[PDB]
């Protein structure tokens, strides 16, 4: 039946139609992503902001990140893109399987950031995490969850502290959307693409990939051009457990609306926990510091 639903819409597109080869479905939940010969076919989940998204996804293909964008639908969304021949879909296990990859991943970030690029939305971290608070008033709610926000509170005074570079940002770097060739990354899913602080990117990749020291600095220097200093390394850090708390209380939210897309009572324990316990190292109040004395 999925791929029925599919092999529908190619009717639509006259470059893909008329392809009765064997269609792959590629990872990805909220995307249903199909390969058809050379091409990617690429089907919206039933929130999320289609107009962004094609903006978006062909600015980045413009700066030689994001894979060529075909086509796109303005009915359904619907979007074909080329595929990338002999590339891997990344994951954490990979990230530390195939040498350089995290590298590979600072030079993709890096040719981004540098790229001329032009998202048309603003990343809200802070707003967006106040706005998911509110809502709650209520689930039942992890332990020392009060704290989480209310020590959130010093992070953001910290980043605050300071003027940030803004960049165009990818904002969900999750390991999948990366596909890695030998020699570089592309990256895909650019659905939450807005200007933001380009070290949010990192500390999400970072998070999502449970990367450990080795791979944050080889992810840094990549991105850098050299070893990172501590007030970027503790912006990645502060990010690391913004990441997490966004998505925690994200998590929370589809707790209490019963969305049965999966085990949210665990995905948001784990998240948080995480989070709390990255908040709760004497390393990071020093990584803190450094955000605030910039």
């Amino acid at each position: 039946m999925m791929t029925d639903e599919a092999r529908a819409k190619l009717a639509a597109i006259p470059m893909l139609a008329g392809y009765t080869g064997p269609l792959e479905r590629l990872g990805g939940l909220t995307n249903l992503v199909f390969r058809a010969g050379d091409l990617c076919l690429r089907i919206p989940g039933k929130y999320i902001n289609r107009a962004n998204e094609a903006v978006a996804a062909r600015e980045a293909a413009k700066a030689g990140v994001s894979p060529e964008v075909l086509h796109v639908d303005p009915a359904t969304g619907v979007m074909v893109t080329r595929y990338i021949a002999g590339a891997q879909t990344m994951s954490p296990e990979k990230f530390k399987t195939r040498p350089g990859s995290p590298a590979r991943a600072g030079e993709a970030f890096r040719k981004l950031h540098g790229s001329g690029a032009v998202f048309p939305f603003r990343f809200e971290l802070f707003a967006m995490i106040d706005d998911y608070l509110k809502v709650l008033s209520n689930v039942t709610l992890p332990a020392g969850y009060h704290d989480v926000v209310r020590e959130a509170g010093g992070v953001r005074s910290a980043l605050a502290a300071h003027p940030l570079p803004l960049a165009a940002c990818h904002c969900d770097p999750l390991c999948e959307n990366f596909l890695d060739t030998g020699e570089r990354m592309w990256i895909v899913d650019w659905e939450y693409s807005g200007m933001n602080d380009p070290l949010w990117d990192l500390g999400d990749l970072s998070v999502e990939g449970k990367f450990n020291a080795n791979q944050d600095e080889e992810l840094m220097r990549a991105y850098f051009g050299g070893e990172a200093r501590p007030a970027e390394r503790g912006r990645v850090v502060i990010y690391k457990a913004m990441c997490d708390l966004l998505w925690t209380l994200w998590g929370l939210i589809q707790l209490a609306n019963d969305n049965p897309v999966d085990d949210f009572r665990a995905y948001a324990d784990g998240r948080f926990a995480r989070c709390k316990a990255l908040m709760e190292t004497p390393e990071f109040s020093r990584h803190l510091a450094a955000v605030r004395m910039g």
